[PDB]
């Protein structure tokens, strides 16, 4: 329902970050989902065979939480979003500008997950150096990155994006196919999204969401042309004032050879 143009005028990066990614004493349900996402991303990127040279994050928004473990496994990262103001928000953090969002408590939490073998600033410096380009993307487009000239990627990452960007299931499958064009044969697809979510709130701003159950997600990914290597259902809901999701999933898919 929510048109991509509504993002351009109505998506507020800072409101989004405070609601979802602040690690406060308030926003508990959001905090609990974030902890669970970070644990699953840690397992995916640090405990397995998900490694390579170039990772492309699709629909990054104004967030870097989804890259914190990934940068230990990929030395080159491209971040991308439909919304120019989300990109400025990432650029702020990338270049250590005043007004950049404070990721400190999330970085510390990831460093913990990873055995306190490094300090927060080392992790930040690594992630910053890894980010090779910040790009406009549109998942609905046959060439999602606008035909910017890139080598085939080793991994595509997409967190909490495709459900928001797709009005129905054929659109979802098409987005997955469009993304596939960026990925090398044998490459990895890593996705996180809400289950059975029809909306999410940013303050008073309501954004639509494609409500899918886990069986359907799995089928759609297989039908979009990938093989499923890992799949998890997360039993956590956002706040009643935030969303009507019934859990989330994380998955790892593979593009055929
Ligand atoms: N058609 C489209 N193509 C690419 N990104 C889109 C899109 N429509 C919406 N988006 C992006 O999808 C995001 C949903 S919020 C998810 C942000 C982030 N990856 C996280 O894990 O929290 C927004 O940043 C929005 O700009």
């Amino acid at each position: 329902f929510t048109s991509k143009d509504t993002y351009l005028s109505h998506f507020n990066p800072r409101d989004y970050l405070e609601k979802y990614y602040s690690f406060g004493s308030r926003h508990c349900a959001e905090n609990e989902i974030l902890r669970h996402l970070l644990k699953n991303l840690f397992k995916i990127f640090c405990l397995g065979a998900v490694k390579g040279e170039l990772l492309i994050d699709i629909g990054s928004g104004p967030t870097i939480y989804q890259l914190l473990s990934a940068c230990e496994s990929f030395t080159e990262i491209i971040v991308s979003d439909y919304t120019d103001q989300n990109l400025w928000e990432l650029q702020k953090w990338l270049k250590k500008e005043p007004g950049a969002f404070d990721w400190s408590p999330v970085v510390t939490y990831v460093c913990d997950l990873e055995g306190n073998r490094m300090k927060g600033p080392e992790k930040e410096e690594k992630l910053r150096r890894a980010i090779k380009q910040v790009l406009k993307c549109d998942v609905t487009q046959s060439q999602p990155l606008g035909g910017v000239s890139l080598p085939p990627a080793d991994c595509l990452l997409s967190t909490l994006c495709l459900d928001a960007a797709c009005p129905d299931l054929p659109a979802y499958r098409t987005a997955l196919r469009n993304l596939g064009s960026l990925l090398k044969p044998g490459g990895f697809l890593v996705m996180v999204d809400a289950l059975k979510s029809s909306y999410y709130m940013i303050g008073e701003q309501k954004f639509s969401s494609l409500p899918l159950g886990w069986e359907t997600v799995r089928d759609a990914v297989e039908e979009a042309g990938y093989t499923i290597e890992q799949f998890e259902v997360i039993s956590q809901n956002y706040s009643s004032t935030t969303s009507n999701n019934e859990g989330l999933f994380s998955l790892v898919g593979r593009k055929p050879g």
